[PDB]
């Protein structure tokens, strides 16, 4: 049997055969505590280390996930499509909940310590679990250790009063704790604590980026030369600079919740103490909605974990030199457009104007809006066929995609390479059409996930039920190789050459069935939001 | 010897051998009167027909050109570069002047042939058809070529805003030449029902303006074809540009009247006063308009020009001619030439100044702040935003696009829209002179020597460039397109790389270079800025 001794006790994993000939087996350690349960007085408090246990602890089944409610209005626009498309399956992964949810899962392959890829999930900061992301194939195919983590979500993980009463960022601190646990225990599993790659998609991608800006991710016990906890980062369709990356009005929504559950909101210490006497179910189940493209509960600017606005930090180059790799998908903004399209696959010029105008209002309140609505309306029309209704959606979809994902990604990519971090950029332009998605839709938000995890190798799963072709399998194998090569050496080419990114040339890898390296991804539309729109104010 | 009988008498031309083996000889009839001298009481009056002569009139030397002053200064930005580059040679063509200058030149090769009437023009102020030798074009193409001299500057376009001086005398002269041609060219072996008019620059403007005038309607030969001429080619010139037509004619008529001592309350007295003065005195007065506008030119008289060409075009008020338009890569050379430093680049400093003054001259604030920023963004290549060699290339494009390209596309669009067989091109080659920078591309008027077939003869006093073997080949191709178009209204058919018909939807055009290809939507990104965005602002 597979036994492993850790600094808190011995644990037993479980061997797992994969449904493919090319793939060797993996031992998976499910439900490994990396922190003390954040219950009672430790709610709204930094994570403490886990209690040691005397005997052998079985790590063979998922632990209950962190409190969340996806069955009872959720922001489809932030959430991956494969998530919202089959919530029924996703729900079975989230049924068993508990405030005691700080657990991570290890996937170990089968003559030196292996790289460790720690996955950080995330949709809107409100929900999800690392359990959804099976790390078996990636570990086996890549010959690396893969870890998935569960961190505090929503209220419990990010509620803040704007005071020392509740400073917030408990979720990010949990991630820090999981990374420290990993740093100081993964070696016992045959992992290399000095080649740890952190990677995540969506809000998970945001979390990855936010950590690189935090001084809590500085320093590791093993090396005086390498002062990072983790050494590399991959942020997939997520950044720290988007409108919904961090919560800017945390005290507002903390008051709201406290009110809704009947707690006095005058004194902040009294407010917090009251919330702590209430079930997590009651706090989670309250209806708290922010602005359309903003969040209520998430990462906050506390002057500690996150010392300042991520924008300012990046500009001042306030981050350790990590090997970075970030990118976006062709059509992230599917769910922004999906409700608008009619029986034929197009949107009228009428609906177009409404959508673009409301977009301007939500993200750019008039101080001057008139000018802006026209500049954008112009920029996101293809005059080649200005009356085509099928082309109007593709470009409207591009508006959301560019502003919410692409421009933030490029800005991030630019500033990292600018300050000396080996940066790599990509554009994911393939996917596997499900019977739940339109036939005209391209690579949407989160569609790159199943390729990174190697799902096509195993074939359709309950979570990813698409009929993966042979092209899907090959593309997946290519992706996993880039990722894992990057994990092994900080170079996606060293275990089509993926060239290093730089602000001048802005070379990136266009990922498709025919992967090529291009240059200046959508710079025309990008520089609009980074150079023009700001100067108009 | 070559004798020809016309409705006004017999005339003797002169045979001319061309300096190329492939070219047969041509008989050229130089100094043929097509109208009575507009002298004395016929100054500021429509052109009357020429007097008949009993004997043989020798047409073997150029007649004196229309009054003009380039020696005493010259709007370099409107004028072709080959013009301003060697004024010494150009001057020899303009030395001998006379108000009696309504003469045209015939070039006959060796059924009835097509007739190509060339309409010269720089700023409406100067020039002559004599500069444009039509020998090679006629010989190579096997068509008759005509060059015309029409009234210029004050004498040709002065208007008081009254019936006292209605203006457009120059345009009426062109009409007179065309009527003369229609009713006499048959005697030379020409086809009065296959007359093509073509011109570059202001000449191009003149071509376009004629298509909007009802005076070019009706011919004596056919009841089905309602046009005097049947086809039109407008090279780097339109009726929609800022300097195509004079909108403040009365202002500048008074200015002149003032300088010569004729400023009178009553316009009929004013005109009568100007009529008692030498043409030299009127031509030599210093009258300069706004930076990108004209003082003396085509005017909106409600007769010859029934309304603003823009309105006319939009309402489709024009006969359906076979149309052909295009521009050169870098028309706006002379806009930028003064700015470049020893290195072939312009600083970010000078750039902002040049662009801002451009905004002020063409778009005086009534809102300018927004506009200068929108433009500054659109005309910078963010690929390398700091490159000084690239800053000039894009600033040059600003002028080029606004003054030439956008007016051309708009014209091209509205013509094809209302049913005229339209054709579009972009001229991307030239022959670098020791007078032009080595970094300059196809500038204003650089397509002329290729249209006239000069590379076939080799360097001339006017076109002294060392034409290569490729130049000769490209010229043959250009002349073939032009002459095919004259013959059949189709640049692909001589009788009775395929250049595809243009249309507002597909907007196919011929990219003319050493490797001529058909592309689509020429600089539509930059065009639609001026046609769709800035207006709505
Ligand atoms: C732990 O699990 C293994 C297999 O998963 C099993 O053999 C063992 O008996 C379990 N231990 C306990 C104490 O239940
Ligand atoms: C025209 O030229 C002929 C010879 O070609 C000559 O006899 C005649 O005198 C000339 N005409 C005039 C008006 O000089």
């Amino acid at each position: 049997d597979p036994l492993v001794a850790t600094n808190f006790g011995k644990i037993r994993g479980i061997k797992k055969e994969l449904n493919n000939e090319i793939l060797g087996p993996v031992i998976q350690f499910l439900g490994v505590p990396y922190a003390a349960p954040p219950t009672g007085e430790r709610r709204f408090q930094p994570p403490e280390p886990p209690s040691p246990w005397s005997d052998i602890r079985n790590a063979t089944q998922f632990a209950p996930v962190c409190p969340q409610n996806i069955i009872d209005r959720l922001p489809e626009v932030m959430l991956p499509v494969w998530f919202t498309n089959n919530l029924d399956v996703v729900s079975s992964y989230v049924q068993d909940q508990s405030e005691d949810c700080l657990y991570l899962n290890i996937y170990v392959p089968t003559g030196g310590p292996k790289p460790v890829m720690v996955y950080i999930h995330g949709g809107s900061y409100m929900e999800g679990t690392g359990n959804l992301y099976d790390g078996s194939v990636l570990a086996s195919y890549g010959n690396v250790i893969v870890i998935t983590v569960n961190y505090r979500l929503g209220v419990l993980g990010f509620l803040s009063t704007g005071d020392q009463a509740a400073k917030g960022n408990y979720g990010l601190l949990d991630l820090i704790q999981a990374l420290r646990w990993t740093s100081e225990n993964i070696g016992f599993f045959g992992g290399d604590p000095l080649r740890i790659t952190v990677f995540g998609s969506g809000a998970g991608g945001s979390c990855v980026n936010l950590l690189t800006l935090s001084h809590y991710s500085e320093g590791n016990r093993w090396s005086n030369s390498t002062k990072g906890l983790f050494q590399r980062a991959i942020a997939q369709s997520g950044t720290a600079l988007s409108s919904w990356a961090v919560s800017f009005q945390p005290a507002k929504y903390a008051r709201m919740l406290a009110t809704k559950v009947g707690c006095n909101v005058s004194d902040t210490v009294e407010l917090v103490e009251c919330l702590q006497k209430k079930p997590y179910k009651e706090l989670v189940d309250q209806d708290i909605q922010p602005a359309r493209y903003h969040i209520a509960f998430g990462p906050v600017i506390d002057g500690d974990v996150i010392p300042d606005d991520p924008q300012i930090l990046m500009e001042q180059g306030e981050f350790l030199n990590y090997d970075i790799m970030l990118g976006v998908n062709q059509g992230e903004g599917l769910k922004f457009v999906e409700n608008i399209v009619d029986s034929d696959d197009g949107i009228s010029a009428s609906d177009f104007d409404f959508a673009v105008s409301n977009f301007v209002d939500n993200l750019y309140g008039y101080p001057g809006k008139d000018v802006l609505r026209e500049t954008i309306k112009f920029m996101y029309t293809d005059w080649a066929d200005r009356h085509n209704p099928e082309t109007r959606r593709k470009t409207l979809l591009a508006l959301f995609t560019d502003h919410q994902w692409v421009a933030p990604a490029v800005a991030t990519a630019d500033l990292h390479s600018n300050f000396g971090s080996p940066t790599y950029f990509y554009a994911f332009y393939h996917h596997c059409q499900t019977d739940q998605v339109p036939a005209w839709a391209d690579a949407a938000h989160g569609d790159e996930v199943p390729y990174v995890l190697g799902i096509p190798m195993i074939g359709p799963t309950e979570l990813f039920p698409c009929n993966f072709s042979k092209n899907d399998v090959m593309l997946s194998a290519v992706v996993m190789t880039y990722w894992t090569n990057f994990a092994k050496t900080g170079d996606p080419n060293q275990p089509v050459a993926w060239t290093r990114y730089s602000q001048k040339d802005q070379l990136y890898l266009h990922i498709g069935l025919k992967p090529r390296v291009k240059e200046h991804y959508r710079a025309n539309k990008v520089n609009l939001w980074l150079e023009l729109v700001p100067h108009l104010h």
